[PDB]
């Protein structure tokens, strides 16, 4: 029965630790475009998303580490699309916190493999999808990001 | 197995005649608001959809009656959703094309109905929607709607 | 936020009447064979749904019309699957119930198109469908199927 | 459009190695229980979905492993479903394979946590639900559980 006007997707994750402040981009019909930072852990990440056919620029989550590499990834949409996000979760001892962020991220599309961005150190996680996309971001980020999740949908 | 970077919803219908030119809005994360004429038949038809949290307007189709009367059906979003949308679908005299068009229309919320719009003479129709929300709209439109189809979501 | 270990799905519907008896089939993988019989009206119904490749047969609603023509439609799976089902509601004066019963129902796959069942008298309905499945039947059954609605999935 | 009659669900892994035999149980609506036997790895693995209401019992993948201590989880369903899974991939020295297997899994539901069961070495991998369901599970299986992955709904 329905209760409630707004639709849903699944929702897989979070991967990281509950540090930080939550934010949900939530869904559109595909990824275009991947911006983020990495250095010591990944800083910045924003999405540009697909909707119907037409890019849509997803709220921006730059994090505040002004100091990371600045990377853009551009998937050929539509015939690109991921099919894998893994990465890893750890301690980043100068945040002075002790609690997990994400580390590195690492994205595999039918295509290429892009990264891995930041430092492989920590607890790795992965997400390998079979069937379905990942149409949309959520997650944690305060100084960097510190989890990250998928919502998905066939 | 994934094959494509587009994601999909259900997708019903259409309703109505082959007249007309097609158009699809594509699929949201909700309805917020309805825009519409009406006359002898539905002449206009535009929707304002939610997209996360913001609305977002769809492409219109004005069609082309100006002497149709307008009307607008703000929805109390999220909380009130189309849980019915039903009408008529027949041949216009004055089309003189032996073709069905969309001659009525019907609205049904949790929260209440709006319409009869048009005229109910034809074939009625009818979606009435148990569990899932109506995300998009598609149809055919010329001088008036020729036909109409919804986007289904969970 | 998940609630509930149930899965769902999309449904619409139910078109016909209050009278009868609720049932829902659930849902499967898709539509391997459907049994129902006629005459006036639309009296027993049943199917063979597809589960993960294997057949599965589906809870029986016999109705209570023993002189009623019985049906038995196999159909090509999975290659051939429903596009459209179509019918009329109506009162069937006979049952002394003043009630919305299913007078007739049409199966219309890709491949071709089964029926008119029943007496196609009453209120039209229609359900075409340009994108998912039908995978399963859910309505209301006394002596015959007083309603019918349908599960949807991608 | 739809071009198959074969229904589908989102599908993520496989986590673990490309050793033993694939098996893929399909999906339904639900899990009831779970059983499987542990050692230095997880050997059987075998669930009784839940299909619309009912049991179901799914396909069997006992591997071989006499020692292996056996687990039954019977979950409270349909209040009580996962909201994780986890667990670790790695290599078995005396299976003499030199491929990855499942060497521990870990389950947890709204109500509390099953496991970790075998041994929790090697890489660890995980996936944290926050909205939908796991409806089906698939892997590959020789003496123990190669590898693991998981059918996903609303
Ligand atoms: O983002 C990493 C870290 O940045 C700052 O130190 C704070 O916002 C923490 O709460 C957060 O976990
Ligand atoms: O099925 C038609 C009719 O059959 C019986 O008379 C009863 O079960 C009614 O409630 C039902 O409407
Ligand atoms: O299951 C572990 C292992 O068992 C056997 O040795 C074979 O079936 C292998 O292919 C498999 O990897």
């Amino acid at each position: 029965t329905q209760t409630t006007g707004t639709s849903q997707t699944i929702e897989v994750g979070l991967w990281g630790g509950p540090g930080g402040n939550a934010w949900d981009d939530g869904s559109y019909t595909g990824i275009r475009e991947i911006n983020l930072s990495h250095g010591d852990a990944i800083g910045a990440f924003s999405v540009i998303y697909d909707l119907n056919g037409q890019p849509f620029t997803g709220p921006t989550h730059p994090g505040n580490e002004p100091s990371f590499k600045t990377v853009k990834i551009t998937l050929d949409f539509p015939n690109e699309f991921l099919v894998s996000v893994s990465g890893y979760t750890g301690v980043l001892a100068r945040l002075a916190t002790g609690k997990d962020v994400i580390r590195s991220l690492t994205f595999k599309t039918n295509k290429k493999t892009y990264g891995p961005y930041g430092k492989e150190e920590g607890t790795p996680f992965s997400l390998p999808i079979e069937n379905g996309l990942i149409v949309g971001f959520k997650g944690r980020s305060g100084f960097v990001v510190d989890a990250i999740g998928f919502h998905l949908s066939l």
